[PDB]
């Protein structure tokens, strides 16, 4: 019984128990490159992907994404044809690059097909879990027929899950399960990785193989994209910190004299019922507006450039490689 | 002095220190099984007990639970033929199963052929120290007098403690000191175990023996549920989780339009009082109404079965012996 | 330079970090005994003293204390006349125990010779620095004079400082340097030692000398009574669990219709000038009037109690010698 | 993948993370020496300078400190011809010991030449980011036109950092990278180190050449101060503390009847702008007005003499060699 004795022993870092140590620099932050390539034929100006879901890309924000440098994944919580149609209004915008979700199910390769005649340039097969057998088929049955197309699958979470994608055929690995900001999966199930162990321990088996990761969730401020980026990651992805902005999807609210606007987990009670007997694992809030998607894209590559000014990283290859943490306690978030 | 060396040596974890990780699955949430079996006699189709509390469970209670395939311990603020006619309620309602709570008194013995005659399917000797003398006694002469009655004794939290009441003949195991909700025990006598911790310590020592141990106290969440099921417990007992539901004891009072119901510990001042110089440990409070008891299980299964599914637990044994925890700090709770 | 390298190797636990571990039991709360020898002519029937100070303990608190079967300290803010007339009101109320306060000045001697000649039982030589030379020479030369005297010194906190204290002629350690409720010595000095951890160190190096230490300070519970004894006190000392109390001296003064008494540390602005170019280091405040003292001891003496049945422990030797701790994270505190 | 192993293998502390232990003594607090020598040409007699920030310090704050025993550094948010004449007023006010800060620009050395001539005792030359390139390059040229000028260089917050400085020719390094009252890098970049462990590990490397270390930024009050000070730098740079007092640059400002004055960081939005693409990292906002400087200072120094008594420091050399720490868990820091 050797997985009893080891119950207790792996121990997980996130983001507020960290900090990048400063190293040599030759290099301004206007002048360090954050490109990113995750494969040959999806290739990165800035390491941002705005999340597929029904409260923060569309094709408004997927066009506003890929003009910054970065990639929207258009959500699946529509019938095939407005999803392939909304891909396509992307693809018509001017050779913007867009990626497109689709769920583990029966019906996931003639939506993959519709979306492929449409032109998409990668999709996301990523369900609550996956290091399941049912992702595992599909991706194999997804690669069989589809040779050269991106394939994006997760949300995984350790090394054994990576690898596993990996042969079954994954050209990204996504990374997360429980750190999203409008997550409930560690109180309502007791299961989650700490986001920046998860996306060491993934990229450590990656890199093996040569695959990039993406870092999925959790991320608050500029500083912990830094942070994500230097633990391994090519690409990051972001929720919360892109629905409150002008190009995605939903109404602006008035409560207060205040703008809002409504941002959902993919796993709430709503959201679930728009994609149509699991217990919800997130919730329904309301985020600020924060204007034009070009400040917030602005404030985070500025951020970006910033730690990598302080690290000395002349580009993301080397963040990823040599950046250097050191950790603190929980006092330490105060001298902050 | 080998004592005074490794007066702090020891370190415990509670439910809000890890997370578990997930790992390879093949079975869903609505296909996993959550059965549980304590002994031959008394086999559960929910791994739940509601606590033998006096704002907790009696009859209602204990049918609902039984309903919903967990049980339900019938509290011993009452007197031996109120408790006796309770346990016969519920066994009226269709052959289904029921606990009842005994304290460890003179008075024990009586009151358990009562419940023996009324048809207990188990009782719970427990006291809020185990690993005592007079425990280990009364359970000695209760399995002496009833070889094939079920005895459920605690509460402790050590393994060295564990040993003990098995070996005087409990066949189940109440693990728990200091995590409830209303318990104050570790800021009056300064006195506990981190429940995972504790859970796990009992769990090893019991697994040699093959008995089961139920997780008892601290939890809030059904995650809590799943990492206590997971860290080695057959099964968990909840009492504020449950105090707020329509078929708990007590009344619904209403305050600004809202409905609350009192939860109060049995240590608490009121529980003492209405059981008859110790010092209180308990505390007395309102918990919001929560409806039928129906809805607050459905939730709590689902957020099981939610769990096995990440974990590839097909069955809680699987749980038990093979999910794995990872530890974090405490700014690593914040997300 | 040993010193530099050992400079952040030390580890300390305070009471928050820690609990007793549950052990087989044969003795019920009720019949434990909580008596404690500190010498041969200063045995208590319950291991609680009153805090020296002038808005803990005069005559009134003494005598109260001693009647419970505890110990109360008269404190030093007051002339020798006065101090000798309010130790010899305790000794007149009926073969009572008491203690008086002295501070390391040239008077001391002075004071000291008035205290015993109004039959003391035992003198407190305690500054806020006892390991010091001033310390040592006065406890060396009241010692010498008083050879049967009861002598109690301290502050300290490390285990070098109570042998001095030891080889000094002190027969009875008092430790505490920066826990105190009304203490600011850690955030105007920087200087403390987490107070199970200094007990634990202290007791270890007296035990070898058979010599009990008092731990001092920053006992806010019940709870944290029972931890401290178990830690290795053979008695522990209370400020603020005392000032609320009507046997306490001071006006109980009413704001908002709600009874309130004010609790100081002797190093407050306030305090330092009855006792007579330092920065303060101790703050001024109300705690809520608890009404008389009887009522706090029962709920004191109750707790530990309770804490030693569950130890198993049948007296308090048993405690000091036996009882274990599970050190926990600050997530554990949260679970009580 | 040396690199790649070590990534998450260094640990850092800051002043909420540990404590001073106490240790035999014979000197009073009023009896020890606070006096520290920064080189043969700059010694102060109170370990404590003014943060060069337009908030902070300009020629009224140097001369107040310079009257305590302490020294200034006029902030360069000012032409070269402005910045010359408060140096040259400092310097009127009867020989007082004054410095003044100069950006990493080709502008640099024309702004030294005026300080030079207008007779400054010290010059820091500091940027967020010390271990660059720019920062070492401009050191040794500077070095190489003014042997025997004070060159203070920072921000750093590494033993190589702190080498690579001496080396360049800096004979004072100042560390800090984060730390700060109103700094956001640690937000906006992720980028930072724990003050006490910055500073431990510069004054290890610093030592070996006899070069002081100053410990710039994070601290509130007078305990952290001499943590800073025994975790070995030589003296500290104040800048929160100082802000609100009477001799800082800027009106006092009334909301409320409460008399407030702003401070913000040099690389605040609006600091940025007065000194002239970079993302702000740095806030603005107000702290209360304190009165006099020296109602501070003395509080400070007192702090520290307490400190140095129970530790048995009879000077600032003692304490850097000698006090010891003991850590504690983060339910430590409340009490
Ligand atoms: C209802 C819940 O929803 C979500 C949870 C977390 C992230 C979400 C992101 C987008 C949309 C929904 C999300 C869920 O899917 N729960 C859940 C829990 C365990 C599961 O285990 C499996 C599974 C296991 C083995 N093979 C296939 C699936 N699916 C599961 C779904
Ligand atoms: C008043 C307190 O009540 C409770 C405390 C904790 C959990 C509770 C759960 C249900 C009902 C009451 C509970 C208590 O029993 N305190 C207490 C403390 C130490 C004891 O030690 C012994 C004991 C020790 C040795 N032999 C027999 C009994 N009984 C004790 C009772
Ligand atoms: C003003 C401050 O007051 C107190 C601090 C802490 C506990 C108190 C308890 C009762 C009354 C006053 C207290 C103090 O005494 N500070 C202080 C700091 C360092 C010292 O170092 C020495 C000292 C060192 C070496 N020899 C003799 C004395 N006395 C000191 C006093
Ligand atoms: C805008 C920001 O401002 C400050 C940040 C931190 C401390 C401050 C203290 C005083 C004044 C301004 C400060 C900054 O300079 N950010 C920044 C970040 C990374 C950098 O990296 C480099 C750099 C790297 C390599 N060679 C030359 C410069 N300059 C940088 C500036
Ligand atoms: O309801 C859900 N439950 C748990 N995770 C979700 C849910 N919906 C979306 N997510 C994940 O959370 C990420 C967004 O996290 P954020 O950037 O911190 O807001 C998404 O990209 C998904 O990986
Ligand atoms: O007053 C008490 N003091 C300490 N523990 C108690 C007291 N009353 C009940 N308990 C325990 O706490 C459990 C319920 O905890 P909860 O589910 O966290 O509220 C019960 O099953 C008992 O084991
Ligand atoms: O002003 C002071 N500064 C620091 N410690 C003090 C001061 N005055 C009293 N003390 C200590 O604090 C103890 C009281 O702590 P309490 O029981 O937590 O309130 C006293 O017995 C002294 O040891
Ligand atoms: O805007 C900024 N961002 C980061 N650090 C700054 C900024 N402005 C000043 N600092 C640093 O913070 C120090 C003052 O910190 P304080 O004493 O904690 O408020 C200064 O001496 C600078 O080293």
């Amino acid at each position: 019984n050797a997985m009893w004795e080891s119950k207790f022993v792996k121990e997980g870092l996130t983001f507020d128990d960290v900090l990048l140590v400063p190293a040599k620099s030759d290099v301004l932050p206007r002048e360090v490159s954050v490109k990113t390539v995750l494969s040959e034929s999806l290739q990165l100006n800035i390491p941002l992907i705005s999340a597929g879901m029904d409260t923060v890309t569309e094709a408004d924000m997927a066009i506003a994404m890929a003009r910054q440098g970065g990639l929207g994944i258009i959500h699946k919580n529509m019938s095939i044809e407005q999803q392939a149609e909304q891909v396509d209004k992307v693809k018509r915008s001017g050779g913007l690059l867009v990626g497109a979700a689709v769920g583990v199910t029966a019906d996931a390769m003639t939506r993959i097909d519709a979306l492929v005649k449409a032109s998409v340039d990668a999709i996301v097969l990523d369900t609550a879990h996956g290091h399941s057998q049912g992702v595992i088929d599909k991706v194999k049955e997804v690669r069989a027929k589809y040779p050269s197309l991106n394939i994006i699958a997760g949300n995984v979470a350790t090394a054994e899950a990576t690898k596993a994608l990996i042969e079954a055929g994954a050209n990204v690995v996504k990374v997360g399960i429980g750190p999203g900001s409008i997550c409930t999966t560690r109180v309502v199930a007791g299961v989650g990785v700490p986001q920046l162990t998860a996306v060491y321990d993934c990229a450590t088996e990656a890199r093996k193989h040569g695959i990039p990761v993406i870092a999925d969730g959790g991320i608050k401020y500029s500083g912990d994209m830094v942070k994500a980026l230097a633990a391994g990651a090519h690409v990051v992805m972001l929720g919360s910190m892109f629905a409150g902005v002008a190009e995605s999807p939903g109404e602006t609210e008035i409560y207060q004299g205040r703008q809002f606007k409504v941002y959902r987990g993919m796993g709430s009670v709503g959201a679930m019922e728009k994609g149509s007997k699991l217990v919800p694992e997130g919730i329904e809030g309301r985020v600020p507006y924060k204007g034009p998607l070009a400040d917030t894209v602005h404030q985070l590559v500025g951020g970006l450039r910033a730690g990598m000014g302080y690290c000395g990283a002349q580009d993301l290859e080397f963040l990823r490689e040599n950046a250097q943490f050191i950790r603190m306690s929980g006092a330490g978030l105060l001298e902050s």
